[PDB]
């Protein structure tokens, strides 16, 4: 059987797509929609999805990717010579183990409390730099501000480019324009290799220790895709996922707010459920036809996976935040082989940030509230709020 047709919004703006995507989910467990002139394959139905993400004939590997969607500014067009090095999350096999081996190997020993204070002493700064300043926008003014600062500290950049990077991944994620896109890509990749090849301004910190002493070897150049790959990856997220934890929140009376480290914790869980920074995830290749829920999906086909979709049943609604629930059994940080690596720091660090502010602004409100977002990504630019008294 052939997967139908449904629509969602491919190209990013100052919306809230949620209901758009809740919908093609209701075509059919297997939809095709169109992206970039052709057909995209996406799975719908939660269980399919549970299954797509682990099948061993979708691939990610980089020589898979059909000429049509290698366009200059988005992810598929914008990967380097898979011979010289790939990105972890674009790689299969033996391949993708080395990678994420060696990415295992960086910072020992790796304390968590010890991250977590830092990200603690971090939160006390900017919750004093938001104090000392009637409505706030805690996105520009918080969220925003809490992972970038610890993944430039952790990574080691140096303190001037910190400014500067958040402009620069802000246009190739959120901007609607092609070649500006494809230059702020550019960008970025210049200045990485600038860094790695003259580790001179650099602190030190997690690139430096690619660049250090048999068999765990970094090259130059996959020390290089993968900085990039860290950068683009290592706080963008994390704080939609702060945001849209204190949206939920905010919006609710301070009674029904998350106190203790329990509820704090299977609060971060819910949002990452009902609200995906990553609505659908990166792209997977049928290296064999396939068939799902009795659809077919034919060889070389571009498929993606709805994980907003996946995250609700039948009954929910893209406004279906419930503390019961605490999360269970959301996809948000994919499965499998290509889980997220990087769910434990994104974790700790909604965790900290969100208590940081409920702790500091007990009787804060919302009092509007605009989104940005596309089909594989979702953020929220403004979250107006009344902080109150500390
Ligand atoms: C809450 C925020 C985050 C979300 C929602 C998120 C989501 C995801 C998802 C869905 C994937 C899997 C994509 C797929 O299978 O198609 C993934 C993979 C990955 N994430 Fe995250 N992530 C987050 C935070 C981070 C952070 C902070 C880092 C880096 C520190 C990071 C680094 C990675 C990497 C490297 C991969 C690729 C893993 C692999 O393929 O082996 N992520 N993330
Ligand atoms: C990932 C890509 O990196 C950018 N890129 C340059 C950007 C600026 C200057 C030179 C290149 C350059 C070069 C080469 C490749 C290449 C070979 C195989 C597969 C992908 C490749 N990408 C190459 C590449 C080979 N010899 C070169 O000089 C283009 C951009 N569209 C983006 O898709
Ligand atoms: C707008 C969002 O980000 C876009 N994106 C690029 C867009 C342009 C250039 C590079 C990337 C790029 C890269 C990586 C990821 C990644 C890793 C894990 C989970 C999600 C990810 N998204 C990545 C990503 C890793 N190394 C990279 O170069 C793709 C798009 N589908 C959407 O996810």
């Amino acid at each position: 059987a052939e997967a139908p047709e449904a629509h969602m919004p491919t190209d990013p703006g100052p919306f809230d797509c949620m209901p758009e995507l809740l919908a093609a989910a209701r075509v059919a467990p297997v939809v095709r929609i169109p992206y970039l002139g052709r057909h995209a394959w996406v799975v719908c139905d939660p269980e399919l999805v549970r299954t797509a993400l682990t099948h061993p004939l979708l691939a990610k590997d980089v020589t898979l990717v059909p000429d049509w969607m290698r366009k200059p500014g988005l992810m598929l067009g914008s990967q380097p010579d898979p011979e010289f090095a790939r990105t972890m999350i674009m790689s299969d096999g033996a391949h993708h183990a080395r990678i994420r081996r060696l990415h295992a190997s960086i910072l020992s020993p790796r304390n968590t409390e010890r991250w977590g204070e830092r990200v603690e002493a971090k939160v006390g700064g900017f919750l004093d730099e938001l104090e000392a300043s009637a409505e706030v926008n805690v996105v520009t003014a918080y969220t925003h501000r809490i992972p970038l600062a610890f993944i430039s500290e952790m990574l080691g950049l140096p303190l001037e480019a910190e400014r500067r990077l958040r402009s620069i991944t802000d246009v190739i994620l959120y901007s609607d324009d092609y070649p500006a896109r494809g230059a702020a890509v550019g960008a970025l990749y210049g200045a990485v290799e600038s860094w790695v090849r003259d580790p001179a301004p650099l602190r030190e910190g997690v690139i430096t220790d690619l660049l250090a002493p048999p068999e765990d070897q970094v090259t130059e150049g996959e020390a290089i895709v993968w900085t990039f790959a860290m950068i683009i990856t290592g706080y963008e997220t994390t704080g939609s996922l702060i945001s849209a934890s204190l949206f939920e929140a905010l919006r609710r009376p301070p009674e029904e707010r998350p106190r203790t480290d329990e509820e704090i914790k299977g609060w971060v869980e819910e949002a990452l459920r009902v609200h995906p920074p990553f609505p659908h995830p990166t792209w997977r290749f049928a290296t064999e036809d396939i068939d799902l829920g009795g659809y077919l999906i034919p060889e070389g086909a571009p498929v993606q996976v709805n994980l907003a979709a996946a995250n609700r049943g039948p009954e929910e609604g893209p406004d279906c935040f419930t503390p019961e629930r605490q999360g269970r059994g959301h996809l948000s940080f994919g499965l499998g082989m290509h889980y997220c690596i990087g769910a434990s720091l994104a974790r700790l660090e909604a965790q900290i940030a969100l208590r940081g502010f409920l702790r500091r602004f007990p009787e804060a409100r919302l009092s509007g509230v605009e989104w940005e977002s596309e089909w594989m990504i979702r953020r929220m630019i403004v979250l107006p709020a009344e902080v109150g008294l500390e």
